[PDB]
């Protein structure tokens, strides 16, 4: 145009200037009708939205989801149908730190996966690890607290993560996961993302299975040890971001086979595990891995806040063959994700063009703040005569189950197996080797010292419920110093 | 799709049933994850945005603009350049009544036009009147909390309202156009829009000359009785927003000729009344009215809420050509409207469809909350190494003007014939007719009807210097009850 | 203090002007560090609150309940229990209209009632009816929508009422109160209060029985004329708002006598009603009323702000002794009225006086926006080894009851007396007398006015469901025009 | 009270469990309505607030400041009267980093004080430096956003800093100090903390002086090295305010001597170097500091989040007697404070008990989200015939200066010894030792690895400008790798 200067304001007039304010002279205040300076302040003072809780430090890519087996017997969702390639969004993060912490902190690792898929955006929020800390989410809010820092000194606390983990002792079987070897990816490219809960899969006949998602590095699983990772969070806090950053816009694209184990419906109310409880794996003996296909990641974003940072992941994003399971963990994420969205982006998070599916959106939802894409004089009301459709199905869901009981707050009742300590026992005697066995006692010492005297004596009970010898080399490893 | 039930969730999946919630059995509670009913409600819950403070209750418009005159003498705007036709946008709209407040109270009423221009939007955001309450942004706060509530039982109060404006005489202009027959116009189509504000325009040599802009009702000035505005206020809170919509619906588009006054330069600092004083007008014997062209209204939203309770006007948009003024109140607006804007829709107004320009945005504003549209790898700072541009021209900017003195806090200088109530007697004496001064005489006094004593005697002194004749004659009917 | 000027800014400091802004000479632009006009335009800005949706417009006014029977038979609450004294607080409102809108329009009138209890905040949030439109809360967003605004015009829209309710049979019981007499009341102490679902009451030994409530106005139930209340709307659209504080201030303070209806436990699944059914009120003759106590409104607000529009009430603040019942609605509410409130108010609502309970709070709440009260070090999670107190009551629910099933989606069972126009029917045809029906044939007619005939056909039908001959009168009365 | 648990919901009833939802028997699905459950996840969710842009990441403790000379001749402030002792808060922050980045990153230090005086909140903003990369706050979005992180990969970047500060040379002498030994503190009691601007001080006469404050550490300065300060940052990314929490708890309170220069008003316009260029400092052989008093540091927060998080300061937090000076840069700072923290806290977060001032406030602000302290009946316009106060001081402000010029955009005008080099080639030359160039030379190459050639060919020429020496020995440094 003829009057442009090489920039606008917000409504497409020149900026004449975005280096110098409007003034009185060269020597004056500043007037207060400069309003590219108003403009363009308000707008940096508002650049900021609240970190995510938990889970705040991320990354990740795009890529593509491509089926290799036929797993028709088991689902009828068509992200998983024979040959189907579906586009993929992947977020990888931390758990307890917050925006500007270091990648390689020990953690758990989120493995947060959309797929875009021809029946709505299906989103598999995993971890890098298939159990978790709890098994009810009345405990989760008191966890994460428990993670991050303490109220007055704002400092984080080895105390107060062990005084809940050790009057949480559901809490072993992931403690010794995270205290082992994996607590320490040396990339995202080189762990392992699990499901964790066990989901519904529902085929074309409406027949049932509980299913767990595997999905196994084709990088390997490789690990840091803590002095190593020590001295990278001096020196590059973020390592784990630059890392898969520069492996895909060199072309080293990482990947991952995806596996599941499929359980009957009805072997699901009598395993000797509680496939519902998230504190427990089940055995590879009883329920070998089937494999389905093959995740790529291979490309980087454009702009990672808007497409990264705005991202919105839920296990409410579900499509038909695919539901929930009665793990009482899954049902409180069900509610939880959707409403930390609203406060954290906005009303219209799911029309920003990350959050958007592939297919149309048909949805009783109108008005809100930043409304971009309005729905004209479309029926606000059901059933309407006016040609807008609706859903109305009636009866039981293909994606359901059954319930009997009074409404009641207790502990899950326990299976043949169950318990808090076994699994982890397991994990200590005979997944680990001798190696890793020696790492882990300086592992947990190391984060046991300075650990208040009294919640220190019952870490050492919890780690000899885990595995007598194992305990008893923490305490001594301890009290030598 | 296969699965497909006639609606979907938000991520695009079928939502199963519009109708009926997810229970245990047909007659036991509801789930926590029937997530369906969870967003569904969720986003009910922020449908509501703050309404606007003043100005709530409003509709509007799209239209033409068609330039059939020559006033290149006057600016470069390309909006205004001759045959320039150009897509616009008016919302019409009361001051002090809320979201659901009849359109046929006493009041002013807004006049916002936008201009989706070649080089921006320019907004000219007018009032039925040429002329406001006050002459200092300071006071309008205080001005527009005397026109709501009263802060204990919520209700309106005559008393609050008089105490303000007899406290404040630089009112009496303002509320004796109020108070007369153009307090209460039939309907949008019938009452003239006016800038109210002296504005600047530059030409292409650089020429400034400062204007009054005045949109002239093509259907004529026509007004309603005190009981007439009454019975409809009872009959449709809305009948001005329909009025307008089933106009445009069958064809009658309503039409407005815009004029301007044209001061040049040098005299506006002489011109017997203060032009930067928005509580004066100029002199149409001084300044005649010149031809600009003519705006049509022809169009009505497809959304209301997206099209017209979203929209963002602001005085500050301007555009080449056109600058703002001396006037306080004017620069107190270019501050205020986008403040308000950041709140009440949200960081990023300006992307919504009906704030955006027709020409590029080239912004240095990134990231915040709902961010639809990213700048993808562009450089966030200037000068940068990258190729993306900057503006930064130096020295006197092309609408500007000059200031000298102390900082200070004090009332504008008087001007040979400027006062508080000269204005406001000519209105009475030489513009009303004999029937308007008897409607008046009545308007006012059942205004004044109930006013706690103290205040009502300050308002009979207040009509006086007005006129001292149409003064007694409100204390006589008031006495006379 | 030495330097004062009658005002402060924000930071305490004297603020200098009220009333002028600080400007380069009197005749000079505004500067940019005018902190005082900035500060109170920002907070102006930001005075507006989203309006609640539904019942945006409304007022109330504190006073006392006095318990004066004995019922401690059927509940140990503390509110409930001999004699005690509690402080109340009632908000009445609209449904449908805006924060602006007149208060005689024929609508459901909210009754908002809280008792500031010993053991925490029981509200209970009733209606001036015994029933409502729907008996699935996934319906209640689509009913709201249908008596709001068209989305291309902004108007409210009859078609559009009876479009959904034609098509919502399950609306005519309500539908019949709202178009007869009550629709219309002439101030809110001249109607009844009515807690509309079923509630559990748990007596000290664990007893249940199914209760109802019941206000009835001391004052009688009176009502307006479809005339009388359009005139009202034209001349004072604050009339009820007016009358609750001009009476209260006078010294007229309105009562109410709150009785309950108690069925016990084993016969609520057996009532040939279905009490979990918010469409069906329970027969007088099967289950009589028993007297409570007296609920009395003497003290008005100080800031109507603060104390109404700030206030949040919610079905989920039960009492120990009080439960929530099987009614799906009441379950939708458990959820939706905090969830509003986060977002129309803030994450710390509940902080503010008049949500704050008179017991101690002590609640694993945390940090947040404008978090007034914080918890100092307190612990942060549960179990703690720092003496910070905890709740983990394990088993049955005092408060609970059955439920089995598989997951479903559909109506609620039939009772052997359950339809959708049976209750609906006597209303009209043993309730009303001669008048009342011939006003109601009117009523229905005036609203029936200019619906699209082929929803006006349906709404015949749907009148001849309720009663033969009442519809046969309003068919003919609207064909007769 | 008798149904106690050991903790509330948010009503003040009895929360029955924090560790176990409520569940339809004990294998069942979560019901929605576990109201306890959806309270504690949705305040959970909105526990994070927008960090600070910039100085997210800080900690902080409340103290006294004592004045122990006297200065009544150059400011008649209460806060520094002779003997006066006041209360104050001081947070200590990074400029760059994000809320969990470490605290030992080469950077610049916020030293923000605030002292809770008699007339008001005074807050002095300042830094651990006496000047800033830039003298117009245009450009201060540019800068800072440079100095975070790239658009795509979220990383931050050497080249985007370089070729900020290289295209912009006022930023020459804070990069200096920056890169040499001060940018790396030891401690944060081991720093100084200045104004950095110019403030206005006037006394009880009228009488006006332009003062820059300078807190120097009784501790004295101590530094880190890049290599001990990256072994830090992975061993405790908390070390700062792990160091100041722990120092406080053991009695060891730090403490600053404040002092003054004061140049007499009317030298403000013909010194050498602009003292309105907030890149230049004021020589201490033209100006020497004159002593005030003493600040102690000695009581650390009770709670992190509502004392230190949630506090907001202001440069427009003056106090009668101390002005802002013509600096535009902190002109544009008086703006851009209170707007952030309208948008990071909320409306009323100047109500927060760390925020409230000692004195009584009475500001014409009222309503909004949050409100906690309402003005009751209070007038809320003004004049008013309700007795109700107000300010309306006429004429010149006690604080104010003189203007006289064109509105423009341009550089300000340089004294005599004012450019863009000259102070930073005094700093590297006279100011440093041997020892300290060498450690900058190496410092400097450290930072220009990897830049982008183009750029890092600017940084040398700006390097050599600086000083042809430095510059050339940092040329080969980098060359030689
Ligand atoms: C009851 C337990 C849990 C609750 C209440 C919960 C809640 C949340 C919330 C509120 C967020 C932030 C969402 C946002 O702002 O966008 C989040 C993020 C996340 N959660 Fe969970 N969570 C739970 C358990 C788990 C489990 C068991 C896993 C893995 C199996 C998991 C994996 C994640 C991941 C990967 C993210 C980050 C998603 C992203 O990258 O955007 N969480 N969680
Ligand atoms: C210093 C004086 C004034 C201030 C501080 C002020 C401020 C505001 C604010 C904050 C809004 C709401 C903006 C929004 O939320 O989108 C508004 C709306 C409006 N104002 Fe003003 N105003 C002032 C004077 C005037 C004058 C003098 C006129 C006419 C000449 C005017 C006409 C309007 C109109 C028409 C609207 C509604 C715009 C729309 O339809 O969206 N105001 N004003």
């Amino acid at each position: 145009t003829p009057h442009a200067t090489g920039s606008t304001r917000q409504n497409g007039a020149p900026a004449v200037s975005d280096r110098q304010s409007l003034t009185v002279g060269s020597e004056g205040p500043i007037v207060l009708h400069d309003t590219h300076l108003l403009e363009t302040h308000q707008h940096f003072n508002r650049m900021n939205i609240p970190e995510r809780r938990p889970h705040a430090k991320g990354s990740g890519a795009f890529g593509e989801f491509e089926v290799t087996e036929d797993v028709s017997k088991y689902t009828k969702a068509l992200v998983f149908q024979p040959g189907t390639k579906t586009e993929t969004l992947l977020r990888f993060s931390t758990v307890a730190g917050e925006l500007g912490s270091p990648d390689t902190w020990r953690d758990v690792r989120g493995f947060a996966l959309r797929f875009y898929t021809e029946e709505g955006n299906y989103d598999l929020v995993g971890n890098n690890t298939p159990i978790f800390f709890l098994r009810d989410p009345m405990k989760f809010t008191h966890f994460i607290r428990s993670q991050k820092r303490l109220p007055d000194s704002g400092l984080r606390d080895a105390t107060m993560q062990w005084d809940f983990w050790t009057n949480n002792p559901e809490s072993a079987h992931q403690v010794t996961y995270l205290m082992g070897p994996r607590g320490l990816p040396r990339t995202w490219r080189e762990m392992n993302g699990y499901g964790s809960h066990t989901y519904l899969w529902v085929n074309a006949q409406g027949e049932k299975h509980w299913v767990k998602y595997h999905f196994i590095s084709q990088q390997g699983v490789h690990n840091l040890s803590n002095d190593e990772a020590t001295k990278i969070a001096g020196e590059n806090a973020d390592f784990h971001r630059q890392d898969l950053f520069e492996s895909i816009a060199k072309g080293d694209h990482p990947k991952w086979d995806l596996y599941i184990q499929a359980i009957p419906y009805e072997e699901g109310k009598t395993y000797r595990f509680n496939p519902f409880d998230l504190t427990k794996t089940i055995s590879q003996k009883d329920y070998p891995r089937i494999k389905v296909g093959t995740l790529t990641l291979n490309r980087n974003p454009e702009n990672h806040f808007a497409q990264i940072e705005s991202a919105a992941f839920s296990p409410s994003n579900t499509v038909p063959g695919i539901g929930l399971s009665p793990d009482r963990m899954l049902l409180g994420r069900a509610f939880a994700y959707h409403d930390a969205q609203l406060y954290r982006v906005g009303a219209h998070v799911n029309q920003l063009p990350v959050n958007r599916p592939k297919n149309a959106v048909h949805n009783y939802a109108f008005e809100g703040q930043m409304w971009y894409d309005h729905t004209g004089d479309r029926s606000t009301y059901v059933p309407n005569s006016n040609g807008d459709s609706w859903s109305d199905e009636t009866g039981p869901v293909d994606d359901g189950w059954e319930a009997d009981g009074t409404l009641t707050r207790e502990a899950q009742a326990l299976r043949a197996d169950d318990d808090d300590f076994g699994q982890a026992g397991t994990l200590v005697r005979e997944v680990f080797s001798d190696q890793e066995r020696d790492d882990f006692v300086e592992t947990v010492a190391g984060a046991l010292k300075g650990v208040r005297q009294d919640v220190q004596a019952r870490a050492f009970e919890y780690w000899k419920n885990v595995d007598a010898t194992i305990g008893q080399r923490i305490e001594d490893e301890v009290k030598r110093h």
